[PDB]
């Protein structure tokens, strides 16, 4: 077996190798990346996403979400606070400010020791889920708003023809911007491509192992876990590196710097922060490995999960003994 330790793999496919996006999922998996849980992918040189970031400032965030924390320093749960639009120019200034910006640190394991110390003093405001693309139309390659649907995969595997279409979303970060311990919808793949800024650090437990995380998730948020027989879903919960040390749950950390992509798996437990200003762009994707996963995949009943038109069909088709209660908490 590749990987048995589970380790995040990184790779650096040449451009030839860079043509055939499913190709290379399949490759990687090959070599065992899929166990850790995440990968990193480093495009060839000759590769860009567009030729430059000095036009994004009027892109306007909607609602940016004031990111507050309830607990101690390294078991949290975050809810979002909805604040007053801001354009991408504003957002910037703003996490620059210095109420905002990023301290001085020495390297980037000194900051994520003041990420797990002091996040919970603070509340940064995150530029999250926002519809669109930052891609040029003329990025052949990896270009996230060009990928095959998961509607077309599924249709290809099973058969059946379904509603529902699949974009990108794009991310405006700020030190100590946050996301939770989760899984995606219906345990399907991400990719996240980190457009520009500063980095962005990731935590994840290995796909076998994710039921010793939601054990943990249980005993540390045990309101939560009475109120929802799946609430990591809800994507609001935090554990620190240590706590999941002392609790002896495997998992792996890596930084993402600027340029680079990474790739969840399916039921990779995934959670990290943002180290200061910064854009990702980030989509989910389905292979046909991922079938079994999707037909598995714990669901929210309880309504707080809410998610997209196009998780209907996925449920509908791939859970339909779940659809009904499933139905009842989105509506
Ligand atoms: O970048 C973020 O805030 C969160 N991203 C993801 O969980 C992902 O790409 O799957
Ligand atoms: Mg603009
Ligand atoms: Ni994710
Ligand atoms: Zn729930």
């Amino acid at each position: 077996a590749q990987n048995p330790n589970c380790n995040i793999m990184i790779f650096h496919p040449t451009k030839e190798e860079f043509n055939d996006f499913d190709k290379y999922i399949a490759y990687m998996e090959s070599q065992g990346a899929h166990r850790a849980g995440l990968a990193k992918i480093i495009p060839p040189k000759e590769w860009k996403a567009r030729e430059t970031y000095d036009n994004i400032s009027e892109i306007l965030i909607a609602t940016p979400l004031q990111q507050v924390a309830s607990g101690r320093a390294g078991v949290f749960t975050q809810y979002h606070k909805k604040k007053k639009a801001m354009t991408v120019g504003e957002y910037r200034h703003l996490a620059n400010s210095k109420k905002y910006q990023t301290p001085p640190h020495q390297n980037f394991e000194d900051l994520e020791r003041k990420y797990w110390k002091n996040r919970i003093y603070n509340s940064p405001i995150y530029g999250a889920d926002i519809s669109g693309s930052l891609f040029d139309e003329n990025t052949k390659q990896w270009n996230l708003g060009h990928l095959g649907t998961i509607q077309d995969l599924l249709e290809k595997e099973c058969g059946v023809v379904i509603e529902g279409v699949n974009t990108p979303y794009l991310y405006f970060g700020m030190w100590k911007t946050t996301f939770a311990w989760h899984t995606e919808d219906m345990d399907l793949y991400s990719i996240n491509y980190l457009h520009l800024g500063e980095p962005k650090t990731w935590y994840v437990v290995p796909p076998e192992h994710g039921q010793r995380l939601e054990r943990l998730a249980r005993e540390l948020f045990p309101g939560s876990s009475r109120g929802c027989g799946a609430f990591l879903r809800h994507k609001v919960a935090l554990i620190s590196p240590t706590v999941l040390k002392e609790n002896g749950i495997p998992f792996n950390r890596i930084t993402q710097e600027a340029g680079e992509f990474m790739v969840t798996f399916p039921y990779g437990y995934h959670a990290g922060f943002n180290h200061g200003f910064n854009c990702a762009e980030a989509i989910n994707f389905a292979t046909p490995r991922w079938i079994d996963y999707g037909k598995m995949a714990s669901q929210c009943s309880c309504g707080e999960a809410r998610v997209t038109f196009s998780m209907d069909a996925f449920v509908r088709i791939l859970q339909p003994e779940r659809y009904d209660l499933w139905k009842r908490g989105q509506d």
